[PDB]
């Protein structure tokens, strides 16, 4: 109703939206910068801290040949050195180190007490680990726990070891997490509770393990306890078509835990355990491949068996392993179908599934003239790269019953990892002259 | 008045309004993020530092059996390895590590100096500790202190070690804390200053310790010292009904320390110093039970003495322990009454307070055809869970006096912890074969 | 518009401008301090670890005298103690620590399996590091990797080890990065694949290694592989006017790596490999100087040869080294022109480039009446200062073939670094008396 | 309006300035705050400073046991190294025994003839308190037959003189890396402390001699820091001859107790201000003579010249020289290296007629002693530095000649504020057992 009063409503409104935008610009920008810093700190502060469980994300690498990881020469050195009488060993890793493991027998090899160390079980045996390619010396070995029946594995945070000790009929296991005990299972069938004698594998903190309690030469009760933080999460009686289970050797990839055991009853074809470390579920069967990997065994047939035991040889065998990855599939055996000597790695594609598969390639590890034993799986789960480098060890057993002109029984170790190249093979024996030992 | 000069006034007023208004909304905001950024920065920096004093917040776990914990097989290994001569062993945990302790006699077992290692006090002895279930060796054994009587514990922040050294009549204690010497305490009765010979116990930095200076059998001058940071907060003469005290085996539940000690003056019924480390006070009595846990000892009566001494066998004893916790009460003793051999643990509800209390459970540890020795209390005040798993070591004695064919005395160690399960029992001998040393 | 329009209009304007100048002045500030922080934050965060690839950014320190650094006296301790039988040693530094390295023979000097350690290659040899100046004991010596020829270097981030193993006709290199295998490489001329047997040298992540495969008595196939993070970036075949290459000893001045090798065919002067590690290329020749530094060799002439072997001595030589840095050029060689005997250093201004060059200074390390052997070079790449300190080692072989008294071959180690002052000189014999070994 | 408009633009400007100003200031004064804060809190994540001797001695009313190896005893059946000239140095986290290695075990045939001092096969080693010097525990710092080693609170300085009599050098190490190297200045067994040195705000004085064991010689005080020669002095004061100093710090002063090898049988004494980097010398005045061999104690001793008796001989020893809190150490015998003892001698350094007012037997006169030297754990908790020392127990030769070697073991004590009862601390080797 007059300019003198509408220009005043004009000078105000025209200066508001200025203020109102500038403020909005300052307002929102102070927000974004302060939201920037709050996230910076948080991350940089998270990063000052650490660790998580490991997940079986990657798959195996292509196996074209095997290369040498480690060797302890144990027996050689401790003809003149305080080196522990062990047997039944295996390799395992932690985020930032891999170490040997074995069941110490309580004496040094020269020690007199090393007499009669061929007995598997007593109050003097103990899961110890020690630095890769060092011996089980008196001064360098770390006792992980007491007894004569072990497994161990890291879950990505810390490690879990399980020792079984006791008389034949009254045995327990203790599950150490983070180096303290947590759980003790008691024998259920009271006839030599036993387990893996090689590393276990964990997906997101779940580490299953395979026990057997019962006849070594008949039906037994095997169980697939799933472990997290040493506590028991669940157990399943064994199911599937494996008819006996002993001394499994295990690996994992693409969130599946495949274990490759010994049939000590009628088997000469190895049983196999498939495990889902999430559902906490398992199936089982035997390697199909006609190519018999136990020990002793009949001679390779043309065609084998998937869901029954390969007959011929009963009440015996050796701990062995495989990597069953389709065609990238390699199996491991003694060379002999009689005794514990020689070792090879056979590419036998589709071994798990194909009851007529045969070898396309190989590599000798030990000649069929030098002595050997047990052998199992592991991988550097914390290695770099995009694939899991398949690796195995083999136990080279000197002493009774084979070279019985010494009174002891101990061993040494050889371990190897996959190569994607095709490498010249050597052979790898214990290296010790038994006669030096008299 | 005008409506120009007065309109000016107006346009400035109205604009002034929102300018302040936008000033303060922007004001208030920096303030807010500033304060919000300052809150994260020190919440974050806090997490990066600090570590606190252990408080005995927990009661004890149900004891239903005992699982093997540690073993060293020392005498077995030391038959052919640089293992130290020792005796008076025990265990004590840190926040990050359980270890074995002993009095070293500054010689290896196969060492000529092993000769006359039966003696108890010498210029050459010392408190060593080592990785659990290793043997005490020259190369891995850490000396905490020089002396011939010892205790150690961890305040939850650092560790205290007490050693005593000297001629019977001139002994003095040195108190180490953080690995450095702190307090010294001279003999008061001029006759062998002594202490627990097994690990002490802490609550809020207060670590009590039972001390003794006088006759092996008289009256003696036992005192309770209340330490913290290796410094003396207080000490008090011994009160209560205890005729005599030595070598207490302590342990901590819900803000209270119970030490079962050794009675030489008459003891086959042990005394029990009970301490409160907040009030800083104690109270001694006896175990009422007719299950006499001292050696040598009379056979067992049907009813025993509740707070006096029943002679029986007289003037000699043995170090030793129990766990006193109503129905969940456990005490151990050598099988034998003659001598330091065999060891059992026995479940005796309310044994301290009931003079007719009888055994309701057992677990042989060492049979009565192998040797044993001193025996003791410790716990991992650091594990996780709702309660403390009771643990004890048993000392396993070889050489003099009971095996005189040899010129020396050493020992191994064994230790069990409790279990919530009824685990089957094994025995646990040292292993050693004397004839191998001859 | 009108008269009042153009007045209000000029109140909006003058007040917009002002507000804007203030908005910009405020925006600009809030921005800056936001930026100030993050930057400060990131930096001050980053300081809470870090680790960059090493860069050869310094020349050599002026060498006026050599001074002592390490010695293990290994053999002397070994007389009575579990030391390992070894040879082919070296020294190499991590950013925080420098270790002696060598190849175990899988046995102790006092062990019976020292019988026959004259042999260069078996299934029982391992690369090893251990504490600088202490001895290669079973207990302190950590296997880097498994092989019978090797090398090792650290990029300032982590460390690369390379072990070659297998039969003569089928050997295989494993490359280790940060303590796990990265890559293998099969033999190419199938004649004892072999490499440096002293440390390698990184520049900004590229660590070149020189390998040989083929004749040792005639003309061979030699390659310079270039590793980063244990992965192969490239491999150049040998080039320029060197004719045979063995046992190269390298160092790094300003972004060059100069490696002095050994002509084991017709060579009695030493080949040289100047590598450009950025362009990942090389070039090669012999040292021009008449001061021949092979072994065995001819007496020295007035004039040597820049570009062919010096003839006169055939199918043999020694590992050794030089530092060629202009007038700051020093050489090492045995004093015996016939045998692995004694060791001296001679300053020879421009040894490499002027075939008339003689000594203008010297120093003795091992008198001629003391055995020596393989020499090699290293520098602690991570010392504070303006230049690198040239260091070297002299393996000192004992036993066969030169002392058949014993059945065995081993070594001890001495090692000097350079000094800008002219210091007195001492002799650094092995130390051992073989008599004792008899 | 053509002036009234000005006034409106003008007035709201001032108000916006008043507002902009306020904002700019609070922002500034709030960002700073956070720049400080973080930077401060960030330094709390990092670490160590140079040690200053800011404290005084504790009151010695007796000495308590600290550590003991049992080296000869254990190393009867154990791969223990032959040593001698031991000592003890603390780092801010551990106290380690140090000695001179001889490059063989004690049952190695190689011990034959290890009596000798200087040989290519010697290094300064070190190992963990009360443990013995073993093959697999003994880490090495440098190489040579003469040494001193001390931490400035940031890190360690080991030192080793190697070489022939007439051409020796000292290589000084800083943080485990050779930094400097010095050469003989009178080419005659260049040598130093044989015990631990002592730092103050990272200057670390070391005492050296090069010259005659048997006459006027060239003794020098080098002033170190991070392994560098800031300065060096020649001897001053009234000490006619210095060897084998045993040094200790308190209240920003380093005090050393050395050995006159030439004519003295009272111990000479270097006092060093580490800051002004300047010193003097004299002798302990006390007629409680302290060296060995030594003449029988007189009534009065000498302050500023050697006490006559026994030329051309000595043993390395130490003392705490702190007014009425002075305590002298010495062998019991005047003749050999046997028994060892502590005596309280109010004002030994200044009072030329001071005699005991108390004392403690460390080692019986029927047992071997040897070298002894001052150390102190400058990184203890408290308001005072606990006076500590070690004694070398020499077994073997020359006094025990039915073996062929010369090893030692260690004993070490620290001061107490209590009057603690006493014991004796022998090596414990039974010589017979070797034969
Ligand atoms: C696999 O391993 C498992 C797990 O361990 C094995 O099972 C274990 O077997 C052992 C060995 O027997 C058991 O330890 C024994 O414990 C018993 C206590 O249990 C009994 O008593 C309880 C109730 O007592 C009351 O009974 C009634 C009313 O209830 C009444 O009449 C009376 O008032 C009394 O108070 C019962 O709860 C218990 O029954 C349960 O447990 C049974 C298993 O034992 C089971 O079978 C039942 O079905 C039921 O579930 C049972 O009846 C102790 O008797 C015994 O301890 C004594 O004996 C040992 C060995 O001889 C000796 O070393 C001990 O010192 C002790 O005896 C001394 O003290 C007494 C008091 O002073 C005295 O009376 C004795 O004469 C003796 O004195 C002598 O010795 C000492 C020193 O040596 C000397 O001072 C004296 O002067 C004199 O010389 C055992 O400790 C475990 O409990 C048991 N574990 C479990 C969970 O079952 C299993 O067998 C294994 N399988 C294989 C294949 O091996
Ligand atoms: C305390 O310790 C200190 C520090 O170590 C001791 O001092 C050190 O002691 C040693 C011994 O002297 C010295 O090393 C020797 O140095 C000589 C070279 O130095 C001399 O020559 C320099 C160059 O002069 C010549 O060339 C130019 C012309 O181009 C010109 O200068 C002149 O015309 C002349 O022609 C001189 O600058 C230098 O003089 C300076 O130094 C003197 C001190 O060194 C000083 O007195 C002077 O005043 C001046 O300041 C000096 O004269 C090295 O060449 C010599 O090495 C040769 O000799 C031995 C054999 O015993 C052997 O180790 C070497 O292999 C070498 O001999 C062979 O090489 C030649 C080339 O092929 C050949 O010609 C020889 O015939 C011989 O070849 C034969 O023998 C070898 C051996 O195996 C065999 O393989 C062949 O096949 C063939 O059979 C020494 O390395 C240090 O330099 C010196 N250090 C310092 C800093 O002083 C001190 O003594 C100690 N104190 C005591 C008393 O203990
Ligand atoms: C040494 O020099 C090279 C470049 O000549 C550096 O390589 C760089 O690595 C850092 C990693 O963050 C980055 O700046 C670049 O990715 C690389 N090259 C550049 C500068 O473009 C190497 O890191 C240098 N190292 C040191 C410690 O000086
Ligand atoms: C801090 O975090 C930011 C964003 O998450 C990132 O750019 C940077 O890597 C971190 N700075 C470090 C690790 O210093
Ligand atoms: C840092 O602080 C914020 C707020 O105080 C908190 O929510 C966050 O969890 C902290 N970061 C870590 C990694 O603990
Ligand atoms: C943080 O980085 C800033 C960037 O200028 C610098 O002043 C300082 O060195 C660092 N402060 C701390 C205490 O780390
Ligand atoms: C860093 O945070 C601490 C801990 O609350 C505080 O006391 C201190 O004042 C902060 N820094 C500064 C110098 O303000």
């Amino acid at each position: 109703g007059s300019i003198i009063n509408e220009t005043a409503d004009d000078i105000v409104y025209r200066l508001t939206v200025i203020i109102d935008d500038r403020y909005e610009s300052l307002k929102n920008l102070i927000t974004l910068r302060a939201d920037r810093l709050e996230m910076i700190i948080n991350d940089n502060v998270s990063t000052i801290l650490a660790r998580d469980f490991n997940n079986l994300t990657k798959g195996l690498c292509t196996i074209n040949s095997w290369h040498i990881y480690g060797k302890d020469n144990a027996v050689r050195i401790g003809e003149d050195s305080d080196v522990l009488v062990t047997r039944e060993p295996y390799v395992s890793c932690d985020p930032d180190e891999c170490r040997f493991y074995a069941l110490s027998q309580g004496t040094t090899i020269r020690g007199k007490h090393s007499n009669g160390t061929i007995h598997d079980r007593s109050q003097y045996r103990a899961l110890i680990s020690w630095p890769l390619s060092s011996p089980p010396t008196v001064y360098n070995s770390r006792v992980e726990c007491i007894g004569w029946s072990s497994t161990s594995c890291h879950d990505g945070k810390t490690r879990m070891s399980i020792c079984i000790s006791g008389p034949n009929n009254n045995a327990s296991a203790v599950i150490w997490y983070n180096r303290r005990p947590v759980t003790e299972i008691n024998t259920w069938a009271r006839n030599i509770l036993r387990t893996q004698e090689s590393e276990c594998v964990c997906h997101n903190g779940v580490c299953p393990v395979v026990f057997t309690d019962g006849s070594a030469t008949g039906p037994a009760e095997t169980r697939i306890y799933y472990f997290k933080e040493g506590k028991i999460l669940k157990w399943e009686p064994l199911a599937g078509t494996a008819k006996h289970i002993e001394e499994c050797s295990c690996y994992g990839e693409r969130a599946e835990i495949t274990c490759t055991c010994r049939d000590n009853w009628q088997g000469s074809n190895r049983p196999v355990i498939r495990i889902d470390p999430v559902a906490m579920t398992h199936t089982s069967q035997y390697i199909c491949s006609p190519v018999l990997t136990d020990n002793p065994r009949p001679n390779d047939p043309t065609v084998g068996k998937c869901n029954d035991p390969y007959p011929g040889n009963n009440n015996n065998g050796v701990k062995g392993f495989s990597y069953l990855d389709g065609v990238n599939t390699w199996l491991g055996r003694t060379i002999s179908i009689a005794s514990r000597s020689g070792y090879e790695m056979l590419k036998v594609p589709n071994a798990l599934t194909d009851d007529k598969s045969k070898p396309t390639q190989g590599q000798t590890i030990v000649l069929n003239t030098d002595w050997s034993g047990y052998s199992g799986s592991f991988m550097d789960y914390w290695a770099e790269g995009e694939c899991y480098r398949a690796c195995f060890y083999v136990e080279l057993i000197r002493g009774r019953p084979k070279e019985d002109k010494v009174w002891w029984t101990s061993n040494s170790i050889v371990s190897m990892c996959s190569s994607t190249e095709f490498l010249g093979q050597w052979d790898w024996p214990d290296g010790a002259k038994i006669e030096y030992f008299l």
